[PDB]
């Protein structure tokens, strides 16, 4: 049940959340404890997942996890997440949270991600470890 000490959130776009929500539900189910959040469950449906509280994320979660996509920038849910994401707090610009994406955006980018650590599949081939590079980055401590 909803804890109340989290690792990290999910900010992603219904434009292509089963993609994220599969990548994040594989991230928690890792062997170390993770515990991520999301905006809610009414965006996943089928089973009970992970989600939280969109005002208990600057309050429990510590980290978060943006996803910056063409789908998710031509929406204005990403321009809410960046300004709240862009101007969240004097000094966490990319340090607390991490944007990503399935491929490249062929639009413009929002000041978010401008050239922030950014995990996109150039080479997933090889970079696959990517995973665990956020798996570990959610869960360090």
């Amino acid at each position: 049940h909803m804890p109340e000490r989290f690792d990290a959130f999910i900010c992603y776009c219904p434009s292509d959340i089963q993609f994220v929500q599969e990548m994040i539900r594989q991230l928690e189910q890792t062997n170390y404890r993770l515990k991520l959040c999301v905006s809610d469950r009414d965006v996943l449906p089928g089973t009970c997942v992970w989600s939280i509280a969109s005002e208990l994320i600057e309050k429990r979660c510590r980290r978060m996890v943006v996803v910056v996509s063409d789908d998710y920038l031509q929406s204005k849910e990403c321009d809410f997440q960046t300004k709240f994401a862009l101007s969240l707090s004097p000094g966490a610009h990319q340090k607390r949270l991490i944007p990503i994406k399935y491929k490249a955006m062929k639009k413009e980018f929002p000041s978010i991600l401008r050239f922030i650590t950014v995990c996109d599949y150039t080479n997933p081939c090889t970079k696959s470890w990517f995973w665990t590079r956020l798996a570990k980055a959610l869960s360090l401590p």
